[PDB]
């Protein structure tokens, strides 16, 4: 019923300009760039999208622009999650108006909420999504919400939930989820274990580093499907060499900087309090961009 | 230079109406109620104020209303903190325009920031505060940011920082901070250890339960000053009986409900995804309100 | 029924010789030294006693020596806890034979045990203690066992349990325990919050730094009893200056080194893998010993 | 130089009798049973071996018995780790006398040790091992020691270290270790992610559930080598159905109970404070044993 949601989808970055306003022109180029990488969809306004340093009107603006460029070409998932249920509902209804294929919401964070409150939160957003499915988004490292398997089981069986974005390194739990829900769309969230996450039960992934090297992750899926165990390991080895660097420099700004050297983004800035990239990393980030372009 | 910031100050709740909009009339009554409890100041738009389910315009609206009722009567501290530095700066400049005595900012959260990024974040807000001092706000349990003593030492010595709101149960660290900064204004943040936090080095406190029983905390300060060890323990014992209940029912909504039964708030609702109080707790919450009113 | 267990009791260190065997002569001097500090008792074979790098026969040897020097002079508590229930029972029966006033056992650790298994573990040790009361020992930072209030409530109401050694910095929980068990003997375990822990509900303490400056902690009890709030804070301030140093140098070996400079221990070594004190700290540790001796 | 250490090796359980003494006859049958499963080696006296509820003489007794049955047939690794360095050295020298192929030591736990102290601890044990290589054993969930990649890098390059037993679910770190040490023998420690751990870089595994179904894990290695991605996932799916049950009943006692129903162990008891299996699980554990025997 929602198998059209399976696949490999970049967590879209939100380009900003030299004054940290939204860079609309570069955003549109970034969407077309990802489309031309062969991805199955894009995930807009997520953690990687710097959602939580943007206003609601800014996030809606980004959602509508992406729909203009991508609707009917690749799958469109709108991350609508806020701490506030009402704010999340507003973005869900906007995503519906704009033609998105699905919505998604991080577990509301900062304040402790009971599990029933989390459930009611998802139900309300599903209501406002007005018929497009919900992608539950579990990211314990950032949210501080550590859901049990049984809690995950209750969320992904809520009426309206069509998928789970599982940004967790616990691949025992990944397998348990697959075994309990053989048909669930299950995205691996940590790029650095993509190959192992697929083997454990994920049938796709949503990741930030897909914005600069989606073909590698698409290649890992293909290798595992074909039985080329060694090819999958070698691709993941190269992916993690890049992730090691991005972690050193700062992930979001490192990816924006690589995309700038690939002539995709005019300005590679993140919003404060993210600092700019340190000058001493620029040489290696440019070399990475050139390597990746030649790799294609 | 900033000793006028010392004392006992409620973490102001933000009243909402039956549709979860800001209840401006009840907010104004809540400010006057707290003033008439004898508090030294109020802390507006903090964690207890449900800041992170409100928009910037909503938070500014609350700041200005509180300044109208309280400026020149009690000390006014504006919690301006957001994840975004620019958003925090906007609220800092607003707080300055409205006549606040100080600003405050939680450590930016959800995303991991380096310590230098945290420092630069506070510097930027201090700049926008345009001459009123900054109250660094440390709440590891909710922020996920666990600052070391040495990091706290660097923040509270930033030019412009006049105080620390220490919402931590580590009273070794509390004492270390007092010993390193004998003149620092140092607020105990966990009401349930108020008496022990003062003994460890705090010279005041900012707390959510002060909204319904500030005289008890004022009484603890007095007992310790006078040497009545037993009186302080007995007051804290009674404070924690109340905190036990509020934790059972949900703290914010429990306090709003007690204030509703005290004829301060017309509507005791928190914003979703906070649920309403369960009916089975109403009897005990009303009895608590009556007890507290008679206690005065 | 067990009020004779209340008070201030050093966590006895276990002296070793230049080859890391038990130094029996220095152990006997350490017991008499602590007695002559005015302490209410001693706690033998605990965490501070390096119990978990000693064999059962070594621990029994230490228990019997201490009983020889201290029985009938000060209260004698034997820490008998091991991971193994049978091993703990052997030390409990030994402590009974040797004339101890009480036994104690850390929550068994390394392996995860259910709460019922923890309860049954204490019951078995209580049985082998053959009529002397049990001191439950909660030290989450080292054991990895974080007991809830309700679990603590069930343990301290087990038949045979006469006290709780609460080595936790959560002074909300400390107060909750006091309020639930107004007669329970409740030892503050973290010396660096002694004064705040007493105010929160502890009626005594068991601590490692008591071995070199028990009079300070005895002085804090007296100050709080007399209502001298400032004196308690000043004593704790000085205690924590010492704890800061001991943490820098290594706590156990730092205390053994101070005691060596006080002519109590012939050799200040801990067992491997504890390293020896670094030469650069020796000057300050000797100065501390001289300061403490002159302080008396 | 130490490639003879690669492979799939059960974490040997230590059989006990009805009075919880070592069951020597059943131990000898368990060794031969594992040999006849086709394993590459056995890991003796580890966490699964209930090492930390046994004395040194008991552990030496088990080491020597296993060497008698297995030396020259399969690879022999002796887990010699204690908190005490001297105790670990005693077991290392014993393992050398008995003809073991390697020693291993968990990171010393309960007390906090500096990283240099950990390094010196391994060096001392390596010295006492007198020429057989060391298998560093990292199990953060039980030890409370969370080693960084850089710390792991320094340990596995110590002279004498030939392998790493990586009982961690972080398969980013697993890959980082493989990439940094392309020749290191690297055991996956969590059976429930075996297939994903191999894909991430492990070249073998040491696991407790191997004692009852080693052929499955051997089958996963073969599937991945042959490129049968689906077969590996299906075997791991079945392995985790069993692990789910064992976690419900208690892992060690569940495995001992399955082995009892397989006529390998005469008595399936663990030492207190491990409780016995609850009667309500016996039916399912016997059915599992029969299933596994028929599976062969
Ligand atoms: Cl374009
Ligand atoms: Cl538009
Ligand atoms: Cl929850
Ligand atoms: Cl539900
Ligand atoms: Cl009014
Ligand atoms: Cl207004
Ligand atoms: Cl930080
Ligand atoms: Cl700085
Ligand atoms: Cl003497
Ligand atoms: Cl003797
Ligand atoms: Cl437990
Ligand atoms: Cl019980
Ligand atoms: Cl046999
Ligand atoms: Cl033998
Ligand atoms: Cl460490
Ligand atoms: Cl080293
Ligand atoms: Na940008
Ligand atoms: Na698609
Ligand atoms: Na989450
Ligand atoms: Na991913
Ligand atoms: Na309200
Ligand atoms: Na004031
Ligand atoms: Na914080
Ligand atoms: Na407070
Ligand atoms: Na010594
Ligand atoms: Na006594
Ligand atoms: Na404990
Ligand atoms: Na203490
Ligand atoms: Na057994
Ligand atoms: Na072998
Ligand atoms: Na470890
Ligand atoms: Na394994």
């Amino acid at each position: 019923m929602v198998s059209h949601l399976r696949g490999v989808m970049p967590a879209l970055l939100t380009p900003f300009d030299a004054q940290q306003n939204i860079d609309r022109a570069s955003l549109r180029r970034l969407v077309r760039f990802n489309i031309e990488q062969g991805v199955d969809g894009v995930y807009v306004g997520g953690s990687t999208g710097e959602a939580f340093v943007q206003s609601l009107s800014e996030r809606e603006e980004v959602l509508e622009i992406v729909a203009e460029e991508a609707k009917g070409k690749i799958t469109l998932i709108a991350h609508v999650g806020c701490v506030s249920t009402a704010e999340s509902q507003q973005l869900a209804a906007a995503a519906k108006r704009y033609g998105f294929d699905a919505v998604s919401a991080v577990t509301p964070f900062y304040y402790p909420f009971s599990f029933e409150e989390h459930c009611d939160h998802y139900r309300a957003i599903i209501d406002s999504a007005d018929g497009i499915p919900m992608v539950v988004y579990n990211i314990p490292a950032l949210s501080g919400v550590k859901l049990t398997l049984e809690q995950i089981n209750q969320l992904v069986t809520l009426p309206g939930v069509g998928a789970l974005k599982q940004t967790s390194g616990d691949l025992y739990q990944m397998e348990q989820i697959r075994r309990a829900h053989p048909e669930l769309v299950l995205y691996n969230g940590y790029d650095e274990i993509f190959a192992s996450g697929l083997l454990a039960g994920a049938d796709g992934g949503i990741g930030s580093t897909y914005n600069i090297m989606a073909w590698r992750y698409l290649g890992i899926v293909q290798a595992l499907k074909e039985g080329d165990t060694a090819k999958a390991q070698q691709l993941q080895h190269e992916c993690n060499k890049v992730i090691d660097l991005l972690v050193k420099v700062g992930v979001f700004r490192g990816l924006k900087t690589v995309l700038h050297y690939m002539d995709v983004l005019s300005v590679p800035l993140c919003r404060k309090p993210f600092a700019p990239v340190e000058d001493k990393f620029q040489a290696e980030l440019k070399a990475l961009a050139q390597q990746l372009m030649q790799e294609r």
